[PDB]
DNA sequence: TCGGCCGCCCTGGAGAATCCCGGTGCCGAGGCCGCTCAATTGGTCGTAGACAGCTCTAGCACCGCTTAAACGCACGTACGCGC
């Protein structure tokens, strides 16, 4: 899109919100209770802004197709310390590839 | 990204003009009257036209050549028409 503001500017800061009250929601150091986060967003960011997003949220992206189990072409990045979110993407016959 | 601009259908609402509907008034048309002259009737002549007869002119019909022109097909570019 030529005319976007990238990640500081316009709508793209709407994302640190998110961030606060994600921290804001997370239990305090001690307090060993479960707690889970998924954050998402499009493949095709600037490459500083994948950066900044990589030095906020603590994590690296995981990169994952729709198309193999969604026979969508939307590839996403998922921030998250979900446990085994690196694992290949699985296929259920409920799902539709075609 | 993403919010602000032109057809399309649908619809009808103000709105200036027009049709319909009454109310009044007037002057032009329908009807009555005298009268007088043009339509009618009767008769008579005179010739325009109806009709018989003849004739003889041209109009229609036919036929055979003879090319002059009408027809038909290709074709291509100039003009009719839509935008």
């Amino acid at each position: 899109n030529p005319a976007r503001k990238g990640l500081y500017e316009g709508t793209g800061r709407l994302f640190f919100e998110f961030y606060r009250l994600l921290h804001d929601a997370r239990p305090k150091e001690g307090d060993d209770r479960p707690f889970f986060w998924l954050f998402e967003n499009v493949v095709a960011m600037g490459v500083s802004d994948k950066r900044d997003i990589s030095r906020f949220l603590e994590s690296n992206p995981v990169m994952i197709d729709a198309k193999e189990v969604s026979a969508a072409h939307r590839a996403r990045y998922f921030w998250g310390n979900l446990p085994g979110m690196n694992r290949p993407l699985a296929s259920t016959v409920n799902d539709k590839l075609e």
